[PDB]
């Protein structure tokens, strides 16, 4: 099985850590906080890592059956968390958390949805605090908490299927900071993480990480004063499904890709997609100034010692 | 270039008319209302039709720059609302061509209902903003007019002072209204894209199986319902001809059709065999030799292409 990458242009593709179109290409330096994404992790061989799911609608979310408090103004909701396919989450399995679980610290605003109940369907505005400031973000233990904002009393009875779907993160002066590079405590304050997908840092000199950018919406209680935000991922969802389906064996540490712009009738730049599923370019940190209507094309397998032409 | 379909299991794939995982397979009969979807339209050769976009996050939504009004019980709750006016554009940010080959901008909602969601103003230098919102796509609202280059978004209960012109906005769908005396959600009913005054144009063609004993196979998802926190409205579904992963697969592949339909087999790894077979017609829909109603098969199986066949090929019953 010969290797290949999707022929879709970048602005057609989507973020694998957040529900959004890709609208930017940026190069990140080797900052103190190392990239440790749990979502959007796929090898060139199509091996999924961390909490990565192929179900785009399950990304950065929680779903499962409601349960009572004792079994574990606003209204609290308790879920026994499960996988996107509906099968139960394996506590002592090979994952730090259920697939699609948020992989960063913030207060995440969104909707709590109870779609199938015979007594009638329900939804309400909700938020999930994934910072260590909240003791009850514990999806690694099999249960987690969701807060229904301003209402929801009488609707959180046990035995019903719920979903939390993300809309935005909180911003503003006295709200918890949104830190997309900061991994949460999946097991809460009392316990440790396990089976995390490995850190991403370029080994070779002169090679920096290339990230796919999206806008990150911000909630500030209707003020409209909080500063605009971004969120990033190693590979687009369309890349991940392509590789997973293909299951092509890696023939070298990296695949040399060229970014091809039909209008310009030429290649604009080239990059290295490493076996571990991240891209690098010989370029300094910061936003790349290229049109997003170009696509990546695979040309050959190269070693880690291959010297890229500057961007 | 040989034809093929994705090897992904069904419960891994997503709906091309709504933001949701696929969780059902159902067979629809030839009802009075013919399937006329504008989103989720792709031929087996990878030709996109209607308002179909490859950007899954732009599906059933509206985006563009804000504009002034001059540029363009129920009554009580309405007074508390704020209207937002957008000059609609494509997902890539390029302007909508009013006299182009589309009934509306790509990703526009293709059914009549009140759609609840979020109005997002994500990049403004003065600070980012969002608010709870709804879009009335029924002929009951004169101002759903995306075909004309402008449409309306209603901010529920607030938003005054935030709807100034010149800023980038998005409307993203969360649910449809379902309350007792609220507009009906009718996923098979095409909206008036130009409003009451003008007619639609360049609609993707109707879908109805020609061959006898063949009914349409649809991919089902849950549809969330908003009823102002009552929780009494009955549960809903939404359907599509092909999953998003099918559409991107065909678009990238660009394989020429060698016959009227592609014979697909549904393969279940645990059972170690094919469970049923179907026909994927060139026009981009699937059919099966089966009566109407929900199919009872596990969703951890995948479709596999076996050969090109004519419309007269007789499928084995499901």
């Amino acid at each position: 099985v010969s290797f290949s990458v999707p022929g879709l242009v970048v602005e057609d593709m989507s973020n694998s850590r957040w529900p959004a179109q890709i609208n930017g290409l940026v190069v990140r330096g080797n900052e103190a906080q190392v990239v440790h994404f749990q979502n959007g992790r796929c090898t060139t061989e199509g091996t999924l890592l961390g909490t990565t799911t192929l179900s785009i609608n399950s990304i950065c979310g929680l779903r499962g059956l409601s349960v009572s408090q004792a079994s574990v103004a606003d209204t609290t909701l308790w879920l026994r968390v499960e996988e996107p396919d509906g099968r139960p989450y394996d506590i002592f399995g090979d994952q730090p958390a259920p697939l699609g679980t948020p992989d960063f610290t913030a207060v995440i605003v969104g909707t709590a949805i109870r779609p199938r109940t015979a007594s009638g369907a329900y939804l309400h505005d909700a938020y999930v605090d994934t910072t260590p400031g909240d003791a009850d973000f514990t999806p690694s233990t099999g249960n987690t908490k969701i807060v229904l904002r301003g209402g929801g009393s009488g609707h959180v009875g046990q035995g019903h299927y719920w979903q939390f779907r993300p809309i935005a993160v909180e911003g503003g002066g006295s709200r918890p900071q949104y830190q997309e590079y900061n991994l949460p405590d999946y097991a809460g304050p009392t316990a440790s993480n396990h089976d995390l997908a490995p850190p991403v840092a370029p080994r070779m000199p002169g090679e920096l990480l290339l990230l796919f950018e999206s806008d990150m919406p911000v909630w500030d209680n209707g003020a409209g004063a909080a500063p605009a935000q971004k969120i990033h991922c190693l590979l687009p969802n369309e890349f991940i499904t392509h590789l997973f389906d293909l299951q092509a064996p890696a023939l070298a540490e990296a695949a040399l890709l060229r970014y091809v712009h039909p209008d310009s009738g030429r290649t604009l730049f080239e990059c290295k997609l490493y076996r571990e599923g991240y891209m690098v370019v010989a370029a300094p940190a910061g936003r790349l100034n290229f049109p997003l209507d170009g696509y990546f094309r695979f040309d050959s397998w190269v070693s880690a010692f291959y010297i890229l032409s500057p961007v």
